[PDB]
RNA sequence: AUAUGAAUUAAUGCGAAGUUGAAAUACAGUUACCGUAGGGGAACCUGCGGUGGGCUUAUAAAUAUCUUAAAUAUUCUUACA
């Protein structure tokens, strides 16, 4: 998983590596309570989550800015 | 009317090797050319207007701004929603 790290004592604090594997952690769990997001745009997902061709809609090629011409 | 000769006479073409000016073609060294006039043997020179087939070849008196900069965007592979 992470290899080359050296834990600290328990004695002594957490080192800056581990804080960060630690707010990893909380990242990956309790960061993202609260609510979900939904119909908002990320940039990101044009280009890993196309749609298929048939259920591209014209308000979908709008939102994209499609229409815009010159 | 028309043709044929004509003394004399005007122009123009060509050719051989040369000869003389420096007018044109470059800003051709006075921008060229068109028209017209005078001068000159002539090339050309000068006056007046016109044209560009010469100047469109045209190219700065200059100074620029504030919001969560990241445990947050940058990662992401049909996922979630
Ligand atoms: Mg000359
Ligand atoms: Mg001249
Ligand atoms: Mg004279
Ligand atoms: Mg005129
Ligand atoms: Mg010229
Ligand atoms: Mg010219």
């Amino acid at each position: 998983p992470y290899p080359n790290l050296i834990p600290s004592a328990n004695d002594k604090p957490y080192s800056s590596q581990e804080l960060f594997l630690r707010q990893l952690n909380h990242s990956m769990r309790t960061a993202k309570l609260g609510a979900t997001i939904s119909k908002v745009y990320y940039p990101h997902k044009d280009i890993f989550y196309p749609p298929l061709p048939e259920n591209i809609t014209v308000e979908s090629l709008m939102s994209a800015g499609v229409h815009l011409g010159q």
